[PDB]
């Protein structure tokens, strides 16, 4: 959602440099602070489903493991 | 896979501006546009790992009770 | 871990370039190389994320066709 916003915005700046291009340092610089965002953005969401995996084995472990043990 | 061809497509113009640097403009415009597709279509393959990890969660959720409806 | 070592070098070459926007086209080449270190590694984790979901659907997988088989 964020990363969306944060790659509309770089979407846009890529545009105004490439018609710049056709000031222009100033925006290629802004565009790569766009895509730092970006990619931290990424990195949180990333970071969040890294956790959720590991919560998820420990989930399907506690269940093998009852299965187990029942028998 | 995309991504991996996005990337090489990268690392590419990467070579060519660190070469021209040593027209320059213009690849650093494009390789601003290579980046934004990579953080793209990462942006995409993430998404679909977060769908991942709820469908799953969603599945061990319907093992755990099943197992506690079973008692 | 090392995406957070990447992340944290295109933080400074960004203030880096800024600043010299208040040399800037060397900067600008080098923080894009900073940038497309980070995209691949976040490129590897995701692609580990990617196979820890498959062998998690495979773990649940086999708990479901158990319960299934006992039936």
């Amino acid at each position: 959602s964020l990363i969306e916003e944060l790659i509309r915005r770089s979407e846009e700046q890529q545009r105004r440099n490439e018609e710049a291009l056709r000031q222009l340092l100033s925006g290629i610089v802004q565009q790569q602070n766009n895509l730092l965002r970006a990619i931290e953005a990424q990195q949180h969401l990333l970071q969040l489903t890294v956790w959720g995996i590991k919560q998820l084995q420990a989930r399907i472990l506690a269940v093998e493991r009852y299965l187990k043990d029942q028998q």
